[PDB]
């Protein structure tokens, strides 16, 4: 028989847009490559190679069929294995619109724990491949699975990508009930207070899930009811299946606006045998349309969106974001804002390093390796997946993520070392030219711990990947107490020696072996500190050879008894608050009689009894470069509070772990900073590191909140920081990794820093969050170390500290080490230098977030304005960058402004119109703008 | 990557022949149509449409890939749904050898409980379709799942089909161990004592199962190890999988002759997503061959056999058959020789009816409907499947089989009625199906056309059609309510009649079963049976008009006590044996301390207790047409022993059921005939109704039997009968349906007639054999006949063959009520389609006569006798086709292969080295000859 599969939409009927899809997690229960090749099916039945193999075969059979695919990490692995004939067929299918890419990033990223730079990076990696191979520009965002949604997702990784729509299944369960009653599941979303309706997007929250209606999952070997329409066979059932379809459509139509609804015909790793789905949908389209009561068609989320836009219809407005997400009264998905803190820091650390690596590679003329096997672009792109950096994957998968990142990091280190060798010489240089250290956090740096030969110095090359001037304390572990530090002009520098401590020494013994395989040499005896001063986008070289604290304007007071913070004050600016800082933990709920929901990798459900709260100072240190207060809170919680020279903030280094759980009680550890500030239930948290959103305790803008979790319901994901304010003071906290934050009482701010549960939370990963480090065999709970940064300012002056320090935290100095005689080094190498015009800086409002060599001589460049319109009187203004002065040693031959993911000419982007309820080479940038360019030299 | 998938065989290496396949049962746990469309997957995950869909897609991708498909019932359903473009692609794939048909019958038939006529019929149905669509002749037989194997399967449904080989997984578990040790899994099999090496076949018993080696099942969503050969991905494992492959190959090579082994790369309903399998096989062929230690290739069973034949090798000989089959110590698969007796009888009845239907349709010029939806050809072909007539399907599937047969039977009944109305009319086709009425529930006394009153001036007209090519006299026995009826022949003479009174057992059956079968309660049980002797020419009709203690009317006499049988003797021939007949039942094992195995639909495992025992005469009847003894053995077992006029045998009618199981004891019911004949552990049973094979109690020719089941291991499948003999007597028993039979003690013969168990036997059907009828449910009751006689040595074979054919092909009765003189005025009361006075020789049966498409007529003649059997009839003979078709003129005649897909003269045979080595149709013993005719 011939089936009428070419149906389109019809004006006077309900139209059911059938959208075939396969939700393909880039790692979760299995690793990425296991998901691809289909191995380890006893863990989960899933093979992406089958999905792409069989979808292509099924699309070829009938030109009216469609399918949407998203995750280029999988698509690219598949593409490279395909014959020239299959590639030709795919080009034909894509050109005809049978295979449409939605999202099109390397992965479907989490929106809570990801930084906007990494979001842009992997989205560009996928989009460039799609543009190059198929001359296609994705128009529909696909966020069907991520656990809540960010403002930046709507306007920046939505509107500004050129997407007309974004689609997602998960919103708060109370919000969903209201949105069904209001028919407000579909909205026009304006995620930027700054850009408003100029960066808006059609946002489609599905009624329930991203699967088909009940009885319309057609995966091979499932117990579905086939449509039997052959009269030569027993038990035809055409009428029954058509009525099944109509019934489900009419139910959806009652909670949806216009005469178009969308069915997401697919689920996790479905379409292993695509024809099993396409057979039934062929028959349903045919027989439903013969019946004619409703209308069915093969469709895509962009065809659906075009239909919704063409309807004469006015749409509800959405502002701000969809955080936090809860799918039940005791199930707030705010635990994963912190889950796997060590992986989250690893991602953030490598993201900064990768930004500097790409700068240096460009300046040194190194060629792109973005699509080579195991490149850092692949590993960091994968790491953005909504089970990866979010921390909601199985342990073995998580280990695989870190293995991939380590491989990419090792390749980046060689690029950085070889580029610095060419660039400082007065590119072919071997990676052996410089050594580098990434284990300063546990005091492990062989290049600086090693004895310096006679008539030689330790050469320290310091590279600054910011477009700003920067001074900064260099802090290296050494074994000689009588070292002299000279700058490049021969001046001896003021140094400070800091003694090794026992907490770090025990970390060093355990973790160096865990990471490298064997025990290191003795815990070095000192840290040597000195202040480096480095040009923007450039380097300097240094030669090394044989109760109250605060060396600058900011001061802290501590109890001499329970050595806890009591006060912060700035002498020069005259801000002064009594403030206490302590460590607590919530006990993880394991459920009860009325609700068995446990706390786990996704969900934070505390017991509801007050968080368990004998600290002592074990050291006070004073010196010209740092004042430090070592605090011991218990045997597994220790902290060093550091006030460094010329730093307008305190650096609070935490060390948490092993979290003891032999007592059978999960523990989720917070730092809490308590003041008497009249914060009036308000607190501010960032969106993917950009806009700050005003959060209000126990309040929701879009629905009348029923309070069920007075703590977990007030946690928000941080990637830059959290701040509060009253009439007199602004209290700001910046993080060094994705972190959950909240204000549970007025004047009080807390960060959740580490979590270990005994139970799984029943959302599919099947594992308690029980991170352990092992060795014969000596296993213990994981220990995390990091910094948070706190400061005080007068109203309207904290903004510039948050933006400036946030960028310095993101992009620290890079240190490169070698041992050579100073005289001979100076005679063969430039010791100070700049790739920009000498004496040029980017404006303090701007950051160079992308500088990267692509194929040919194409260079990708992105500049971001860091401030929102009312943040800083001086910096929240129009500014300019002189690209000629950015690129002093070269001459720009062509400049082309492009879309954020660089797959469109900027001037050719067009926007849909919506009716919404309630309605020289100098680059200018206004607040929050990001501009993207392709250059030729 | 490009994979090197085009490998052939290489001479100096072990060759692994990868044969992709999907074992698709034509009904079993789901119905045929559920298996096809993929519904009810909660019962079993299985969709044949996906198999053919995805296999065609995978073969199209790479011309070196191959796949073999068997069951045309499924292929034909799929074919009718395909587009022109898909049909052309299949034609290309078949023409290229990528898709090869193995077996090619409508199904893969059971070999135990099937009749050779039905095996030929469904096989011709599939082979004609394959030949017509693709111009292909299958060369490899495919019996991978049937539960043991028959002699007729080897020589007739193998060699005589033109197959060079036949392949199967199941043989006896003791026999398999010896064959592994002797490397005699593969043999040259000569299943015919008569034809020997002239009808031989290469028989390949697989090492264990028809699946892949462990770790080489690649079905979508299974937990196999994919071969990961991309170095851009983690965890490449090429070397490991190549070694996995080599290891499995070496193990099989240790028990196989030559440098060629075969992997059956598939299983039940596999290849739902074919590419999952072909991806792995592509990679294995490529990397195994790059490795070079062994050689792998896409192959088929016929390519494999060709390599076995080209090898320098002598092969062990196989004679006779592979029955019975056991897969373990207490697991003889001999229960299904009886299981579902009522379905087995239904199949056998409809087979004989369908033979007569095709005769009459040809004579009346009716058009062929063989490939029409729900035709009897489809229903009877499906019924031969190795879970269908064998009785080993689920109950719901079993009901579906019977539903389909009933649809086909209704269609054939209309063909028979319309055809007879045209053919008996004086001016001879337009006649309506309403012209005649017909009755198929005589067994429960239900025949409205004869029970109803006859109007005045009218007679009950009885047309009697005889589908045998022999003259036949037989007793017509119809249920009537009038005691003063007269029966006149066509000349007007009154015939001798005998009235038999209704009995309570049959009346109790009638009320229940008519309502069950027809949906409505019938009128009062009829008061009498009217009996008269009819005499009909061969392939012709006669017309009759109806209006207003020692027994035996003939030579054969039987003695009973005043109620058990005690003696049979024939005064005229001089045979005389004391013989007792009784009913017993084995108690079904439910497992014991040594072995959990239970008796079930497949496996007969009796309890180890001796069979419990049952008795009184309820009626003795004497008359000129029949003497009868009615016997009640218990409340659920009764019998009528009947000695009819001019019948050289007694006809024993059994009625068994409901078998009571509320006591928790399953029961397997036998009739046992006990004599003092010195049978010396020997007894003879037929092969699919044809050759008789000599069975020896507790003895196996091919291996030294370790006796573990002294009863179940001696059961054999019957489709014609069982007999014994000594120096003085020959004792013969003929069945009316597939039945299990045995001789457990010398001079003793038993039939298993009905079985009801409380447990399943753990071979996959998941159901106790617990048949019930409902409206109110009770265990199923079966009624039927077995036939016994006694003869001098060397003259019982004549009775076996003659009576066997008469049982298979009884008269057809057609009724109408009209005035006798009026009927004779517009109808011929006598007729014959052959020449007047022409008869087929007594040794020959017309087993096929049917109109095909266009003017094409298919004819088959069988010589019924083996060389040893009858001095007069085991001889060369001839049929004159000009006299066979008196009414017509032969324009064209071609002799063809048995399944009519090859010209006979063009068939070629492989040569093997075997250890130990006018239109007149002549027929030698056991020959079957097949012709295509045009008129
Ligand atoms: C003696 O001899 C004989 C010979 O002759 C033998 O044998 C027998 O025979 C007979 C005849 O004669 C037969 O009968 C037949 O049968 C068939 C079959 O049956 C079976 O099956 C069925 C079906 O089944 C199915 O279905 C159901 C429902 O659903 C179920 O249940 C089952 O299970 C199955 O299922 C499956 O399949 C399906 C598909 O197919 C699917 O769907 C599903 O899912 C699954 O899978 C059934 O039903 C039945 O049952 C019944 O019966 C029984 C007994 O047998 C009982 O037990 C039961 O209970 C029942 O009964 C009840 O019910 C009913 C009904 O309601 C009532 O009536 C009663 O009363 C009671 O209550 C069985 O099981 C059949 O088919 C047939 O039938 C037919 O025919 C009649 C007359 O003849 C009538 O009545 C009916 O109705 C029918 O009709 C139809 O068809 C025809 C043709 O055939 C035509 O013509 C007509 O027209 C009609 O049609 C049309 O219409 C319809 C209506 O509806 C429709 O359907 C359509 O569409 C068309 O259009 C008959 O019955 C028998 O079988 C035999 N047997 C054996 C065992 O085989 C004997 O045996 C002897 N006896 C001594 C020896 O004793
Ligand atoms: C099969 O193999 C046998 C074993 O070698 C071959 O027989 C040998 O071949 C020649 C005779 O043709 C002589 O050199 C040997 O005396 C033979 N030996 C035996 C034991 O026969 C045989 O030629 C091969 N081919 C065939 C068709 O038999
Ligand atoms: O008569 C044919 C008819 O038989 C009965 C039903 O089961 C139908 O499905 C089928 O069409
Ligand atoms: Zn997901
Ligand atoms: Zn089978």
């Amino acid at each position: 028989m011939k089936y009428n599969t070419g149906a389109g939409t019809v004006p006077e009927q309900l139209n059911v847009h059938l959208v075939p899809h396969s939700h393909d997690d880039v790692g979760w229960l299995k690793t990425v490559d296991q998901y691809y090749v289909g191995s380890e099916n006893y863990i989960q039945e899933a093979c992406v190679e089958n999905v792409l193999d069989s979808v292509v075969m099924s699309l070829q059979r009938d030109p009216n069929r469609k399918f949407v695919f998203g995750e280029m990490a999988f698509f690219h692995r598949w593409w490279l294995e395909q014959t020239p004939e299959t590639k030709e067929l795919v080009r034909k299918l894509v050109k005809a619109g049978q295979l449409e890419f939605v999202n099109g990033g390397w992965c479907m990223h989490d929106e809570a724990t990801t930084h906007y730079i990494d979001m842009i990076d992997h989205t560009t990696l996928g989009h460039r491949f799609i543009q190059e191979q198929f001359n296609k520009i994705p128009r529909a965002g696909w966020q069907i699975d991520p656990f809540g949604h960010s403002a930046v997702q709507g306007y920046l990784l939505g509107a500004e990508l050129g997407f007309d729509s974004v689609h997602f299944a998960r919103i708060d369960y109370q919000d969903r009930e209201k949105r069904k009653a209001e028919k407000s599941l579909e909205v026009v979303w304006r995620g930027s207070k700054t850009f408003g309706s100029s960066a808006q997007i059609f946002a489609n929250a599905f009624p329930g899930h991203y699967g088909p209606p009940n009885g319309f999952n057609f995966e091979v070997r499932n117990n579905f009811v086939p449509l039997q329409d052959d009269p030569r066979l027993f038990d035809t059932n055409v009428e029954e299946r058509v009525q099944n379809f109509i019934d489900a459509a009419l139910t959806q139509a009652k909670i949806t606006r216009t005469n178009h609804i969308m069915w997401t015909m697919g689920d996790d790793f479905q379409y292993q045998y695509a024809e099993s789905w396409f057979k039934q949908m062929d028959k349903l389209i045919h027989h439903v349309n013969k019946d004619g009561r409703v209308n069915a068609l093969y469709s895509t989320p962009s065809i659906y969106t075009e239909a919704k836009n063409a309807a004469n219809q006015t749409w509800p407005l959405k502002i701000d974001d969809y955080f936090p997400y809860a799918d039940g009264r005791n199930a707030y998905w705010t635990g994963f804002y912190t889950s796997r803190s060590a992986l989250k820091d690893y991602v953030r650390m490598l993201s900064g390093y990768y930004l500097a690596t790409r700068q240096l590679g460009f300046f040194a003329g190194k060629k792109s390796t973005k699509y080579h096997a195991f490149d850092l672009a692949d590993a960091l792109g994968i790491a953005q997946h909504h089970d990866a950096v979010s921390g909601t994957a199985k342990q073995h998968t998580t280990n695989d993520y870190a293995k991939r990142l380590a491989i990419g990091a090792s390749k980046a280190e060689a690029v950085v070392s070889s580029s610095l060798a060419c660039l400082t010489s007065k590119c072919s240089a071997p990676a052996s030219a410089f050594s580098q250290c990434h284990l300063f956090n546990i005091s492990y740096c062989p290049p600086t711990e090693s004895s310096i030969p006679d008539d030689k110095s330790l050469v320290v090359v310091v590279y600054n990947p910011l477009g700003w001037s920067r001074n900064e304390i260099v802090r290296i572990p050494v074994n000689d107490a009588n070292l002299v530090v000279k700058d490049s002009s021969g001046n001896k520098l003021e140094v400070q020696y800091v003694e090794m401590d026992d907490v770090t020494a025990n970390l060093r013994s355990f973790y160096v072996k865990a990471y490298e395989g064997e025990v290191p040499k003795d815990a070095d005896v000192y840290w040597s500190l000195f202040k480096a001063s480095v040009p923007p986008l450039g380097w300097s070289t240094y030669f090394i050879s044989e109760l109250n604290i605060g060396p600058g304007d900011l001061k802290m007071s501590f109890s001499s008894l329970t050595g806890q913070l009591k006060r912060m004050y700035n002498s020069k600016t005259g801000v002064d608050i009594p403030i206490q800082q302590n460590y607590l933990w919530y006990e993880s709920s394991e459920g009860d009689f009325s609700d068995y929901q446990a706390s786990g990798a996704y969900i934070f459900r505390p017991n509801g009894q007050p968080p368990p709260h004998r600290s002592s100072v074990t050291r006070v240190t004073r010196g010209p470069l740092v004042d430090e207060v070592h605090q011991k809170f218990n045997s597994w919680i220790s902290q060093v509070t550091r006030l460094y020279k010329d730093k307008d903030h305190a650096e609070i280094e935490f060390t948490i772990g092993p979290i003891p759980t032999d007592d059978g009680v999960g523990k989720e550890v917070i730092t809490r900073m308590t003041s008497t500030m009249a914060t009036n239930k308000e607190f501010y948290t960032d969106s993917n590191g950009r806009d700050f959103l005003k959060r209000v305790r126990d309040y929701r803008e879009d629905w009348p909140l029923e309070v069920t979790q007075p703590v977990a319901g007030n946690y928000y994901p941080l990637n830059l920081g959290i701040y509060t304010k009253d009439e007199k003071s602004e209290f700001s906290v910046l993080v060094d990794r994705a972190t959950g934050g909240a204000s549970i009482k007025d004047g009080e701010v807390e960060l959740m820093l580490h979590r270990r549960t005994i139970r799984d939370d029943g959302r599919g990963v099947g594992e308690p969050l029980d991170e352990q480090v092992c060795m014969e065999y000596t296993c213990e709970g994981l220990t995390v170390r990091g910094n948070y940064y706190l400061s005080i300012h007068k109203p309207a002056a904290g903004s510039r500290w948050r933006r400036t320090t946030g960028q310095e935290i993101y992009s620290p100095m890079l240190l490169a080490f070698t041992q050579e005689n100073m005289e001979n080094w100076k005679s063969s190498h430039s010791t100070k230098g700049i790739y920009m015009d000498p004496n040029y800086s980017l404006p303090p409002s701007v950051a160079l977030i992308t500088l990267e060599e692509l194929d040919d001589g194409l260079v990708l460049l992105r500049l971001a304005h860091l401030y929102e319109p009312s943040e800083d009187a001086e910096y929240s203004t129009l500014t300019k960058v002189e690209l000629k002065k950015l690129f002093a040693t070269q001459k720009i031959e062509e400049l082309r402004e492009v879309s954020l993911s660089a797959n469109q000419e900027k001037s050719e982007m067009k926007k849909m119109k919506w009716s919404v309820e309630g309605d020289d080479f100098v680059v200018e940038l206004g607040p929050m703008e990001i501009r993207t360019f392709l250059l030729q030299f």
